[PDB]
């Protein structure tokens, strides 16, 4: 059936009994009124079942053997279904596959069932979970901690062309998978006021929230391992919320509890953006503060709690302890490790700070100013006053070192500071970050020079040690074998299954790229691949597509900066050039444009309907035919990525030069048989340095060109008044031609690009559609775009977040990545 592992006869029987003592005993339900729904659960149960065994052995091994532990803290972790992946690490998937089958249901049919865990946004958020997905395969004893919302990243809707959003509401009907911990609640503090006494300061008359704690297992690839995302919910105290007497009354005291209980109720839907609110800060704070009371009592156990120099002695905190942030949001770990390590712990000052810089390290995820976390001080010192006071102190600290270093410089000590001086007084997290850390690094080669040579040039010259590269990854396990099971056979059945954890072996994927019968089938699972797809767009969205054509799709969030906006440009120029000459002969294509607007993002909403409404035309224009087809992939998510990603032809990444840290997308389409068409961004320039740009269709301005244009100054009328084709379209976007009930109604978008385009979306216009027919060119010829496709697989092993992780563990973190198989899953009772 393919390499899924074995169906054996023992186990498939083992399988089937314990699926129906699920659905009997678990689910109350009977083979005559189960649903669908029920099924999935009963399996769900059943594959859960098996890695209970090695959840508690491993957690018991680090136990034992003690192993410096790994901290991920991060406010997003977006890891989508987890079935199937489950039953892939553990290699079940053919087991379970025979099973249902013999018990006459279909697995697939019920994987469907299952909802995605959305607590994420986009690239932040799915990094966080490969990464989890490959300490894990790696055998670290790491723990990913966040926050468990109720209500993830909202389910977009389509309506009139328009995004609508609609509250996710995932724990409806339960989350198998998680394990709620209620014995290991923790107390979180806010507002209150600092008192100063005789030894030291204190925290005072603070609101209490409760923070109890839900595992989820996180299996390593098929070696036993299973390590554990701790995610915080907010629970409130019994007490004070009813007990602060004297008159409001019983029922609105009970009733009033959902408001200190809303700090996890749901997750902010920006993508690179920064909105100050006080309840996104409380949310900051909880994961913050919770965590690091769990921490120091695992670390109050260790070996410590038992014998060694005897004395709590933080000073080997750092040698036990490692804690990286994911980006700023969770910056707040520094100050609070402060307080801890200050106020109760009682060590001095500098001893604290050693310990706190020696184990905290910061990932910076992107440049835009609008992305940065500065906090109004009026904020920090309404709900955490004595962290602000911590915060002068280490800012204090900070300008002497500088004054010190670069003296007489005062304009380097003011911009520098961590306090910004302004209309309001604000503190800038990643200036903090910097500061109270032993590392800090960029996700791409670029973005790391970048960093160094801009936004943190005066930190480097201060610290340059600090300043790491770790360009990201994505976990061949989920954005292979489990997406596209095809194309990982055939390449397994060419150089083996060894390459599923050390992807870098692909490359000997290279001495085939003449071969015959390869380069058949690397392109008959892709022609499987977009049959499927355009199969699932009639049956869950409904309005065919032709599946013969090239699928060009470009899926993230919406962005002005990823500019969906240059592509569109492209497919108005597309239309127009067919209706200009009818008959001549193009390349057919689909081209997909999919993701998510934040809801307070006007432009981005608008983008989306532009999207659709140059569908509506394009669609239905009889003189167009089935050569061009725009449709708008609705409701993107993790679940619809493994979909569309493998039967993708073309991927766009086409971001403004300078503006995307690094993107993860690009990655996971170079690894499953797309082309990429993209500017010399981010990552981009890294693939292509693997491939070779002649396997790459770049384009565009690169860094400094666009440097170039704003030392010049960049004027959108000049390419509007020397290029027909761009200004013909501004002029079909003005006067109404896609919106003729509503003319004027992209008139603000028309307004951007001429007078305030942010990332030059015209000056990259010419060279985009230029590249754009060399891959028209190239997909004429069939066996040549599947040999460039072969160099691209061949050569994507450096994107896995296992390279990624091992570089972080040895560069960063101190510790050594094993592939050593845990000793089984075997029963055992203690
Ligand atoms: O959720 C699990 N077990 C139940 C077992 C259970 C069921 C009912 C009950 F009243 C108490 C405990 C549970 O402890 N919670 C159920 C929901 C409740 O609100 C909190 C406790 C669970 C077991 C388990 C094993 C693995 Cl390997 C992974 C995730 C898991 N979740
Ligand atoms: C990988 C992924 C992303 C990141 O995409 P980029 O193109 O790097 O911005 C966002 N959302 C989902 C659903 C993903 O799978």
């Amino acid at each position: 059936i393919s390499v899924r592992g074995l169906a054996g006869v023992e186990n498939v029987t083992e399988l089937k009994k314990n699926f129906n003592r699920h659905l009997h005993f678990t689910l109350v339900k009977d083979r005559n009124v189960a649903t669908p729904r029920d099924y999935y659960f009963a399996l769900a149960h059943t594959v859960r079942d098996h890695l209970v065994g090695r959840w508690i052995r491993t957690q018991q091994h680090y136990y034992e053997k003690d192993p410096k532990r790994i901290y991920y803290l991060s406010l997003e972790f977006y890891m989508g279904r987890t079935l199937q992946n489950t039953m892939v690490n553990l290699a079940l998937e053919n087991a379970c596959d025979e099973a249902t089958y013999q018990l006459g249901l279909d697995m697939e049919e019920l994987e469907e069932i299952e909802e995605d865990a959305g607590l994420g946004n986009g690239g932040l958020g799915r990094l966080a979970a490969c990464f989890l997905d490959s300490m894990a395969t790696l055998g670290l004893a790491a723990y990913g901690y966040g926050i468990r919302y109720e209500f993830g990243i909202f389910n977009q809707k389509i309506c009139g062309g328009w995004q609508m959003e609609e509250a996710d509401d995932w724990l409806r009907y339960g989350n198998p998978w998680e394990k709620a911990r209620p014995e290991f609640t923790l107390p979180v503090h806010f507002y209150g006021r600092v008192e100063h006494t005789s030894q030291g300061a204190k925290w005072v008359d603070t609101q209490v929230v409760l923070a109890m704690p839900y595992d989820t297992p996180v299996p390593g690839y098929r070696n036993n391992v299973v390590n554990t995302m701790r995610l915080w919910s907010a629970k409130a105290p019994n007490d004070f919320n009813l007990k602060d007497f004297n008159v409001g009354g019983y029922i609105q005291a009970v009733l009033d509890r959902n408001l200190a209980e809303n700090i996890s109720r749901v997750l902010y839907p920006n993508d690179n953006f920064f909105e100050g609110k006080e309840l996104r800060l409380k949310q900051e704070y909880f994961v913050v503060a919770a965590t690091l009371q769990d921490i120091i009592r695992r670390f109050k156990s260790s070996k410590f709690g038992c014998r060694d120099p005897v004395r709590t002695n933080f000073d080997a905190f750092p040698d036990k302890v490692a804690i990286q942030l994911n980006d700023t949001h969770p910056s707040l770990a520094i100050p609070e490790l402060m307080r801890v390590l200050v106020d109760l712990e009682r060590l001095d000052w500098d001893k604290a700070w050693e310990v706190t810089v020696k184990t905290c390290a910061y990932t910076n995820h992107t440049v835009i100013p609008e992305a940065l976390e500065r906090w109004p001080v009026h904020l920090l010192e309404t709900l955490l006053p004595r962290h602000l006071q911590i915060i002068y102190e280490i800012n204090q600290r900070f300008l002497n070192r500088v004054a010190a270093a670069f003296p007489g410089d005062v304009d380097r000590l003011r911009r520098m500071s961590l306090v910004e001086e302004g209309a309001v007084k604000r503190i800038n997290m990643a200036h903090l970050c910097i500061a109270g850390s032993h590392a800090v690094n960029g996700v791409a080669r670029i973005h790391s020079e970048i960093l160094k040579k801009t936004i943190f040039k005066d930190f480097y010259e201060l610290e340059p040690h600090k300043f790491q590269n770790k360009t990201n990854g994505i976990t061949p396990r989920r954005w292979l074998v489990l997406c596209n099971p095809g194309l990982a056979e055939i390449i397994a059945e060419r150089i083996g299954e060894e390459y599923i954890s050390d992807l870098d072996q692909l490359r000997k994927l290279l001495s085939y790229v003449d071969d015959e019968a390869f380069i058949r089938d690397v392109a008959k699972v892709k022609q499987e691949n977009k049959l499927k797809f355009a199969a699932y767009l009639e049956r869950e969205y409904k309005v065919h597509i032709n599946p013969n054509s090239l699928f060009d799709v470009q899926v993230k969030r919406i962005h002005e900066y990823k500019r969906q906006l240059l592509n569109c440009l492209h497919v108005i120029t597309l239309y127009n050039r067919i209706k200009k000459e009818p008959n001549k002969f193009v390349v057919p294509r689909t081209v997909m444009i999919g993701g998510k607007a934040a809801p307070g993002y006007h432009m981005a909403k608008m983008i989306i309907k532009l999207i659709t409404a140059i569908g509506d035309v394009v669609n239905h224009d009889p003189v167009v035919g089935d050569r061009l087809r725009v449709i708008f992939l609705e409701n993107y998510r993790v679940s619809l990525a493994e979909k569309v990603i493998p039967a993708a032809d073309l991927s766009e990444q086409i971001s403004t030069a300078g503006t995307e840290a690094s993107g993860t997308g690009n990655m996971k389409f170079m690894l499953n048989g797309a082309l990429t068409i993209g500017t010399m961004d981010g990552a981009n320039v890294e693939m292509a340095e693997e491939a070779g740009e002649e396997n790459f269709f770049i384009f565009g301005m690169r860094v400094e060109d666009v440097d170039r244009l704003d030392q010049r100054g960049y004027n959108a009328q000049e390419y509007y008044d020397r290029i027909p084709e761009l200004r013909q379209i501004i002029e079909q976007l003005s006067s109404g031609f896609f919106s003729p009930k509503q003319p004027d109604l992209f008139k603000d978008i028309v307004n951007m690009l001429m007078h305030h385009d942010r990332f030059k979306v015209f000056a990259d216009y010419e060279e985009y559609v230029k590249c754009q027919e060399r891959v028209s060119a190239l997909y004429k010829n069939p066996r040549e775009w599947t040999r460039m496709v072969i160099r691209n697989i061949a050569t994507s092993g450096k994107f896995s977040s296992d390279r990624t992780i091992a570089q972080y563990a040895r560069e960063i973190w101190g510790v050594e990545p094993s592939r050593q198989r845990l000793p089984a899953p075997d029963e055992k009772i203690p």
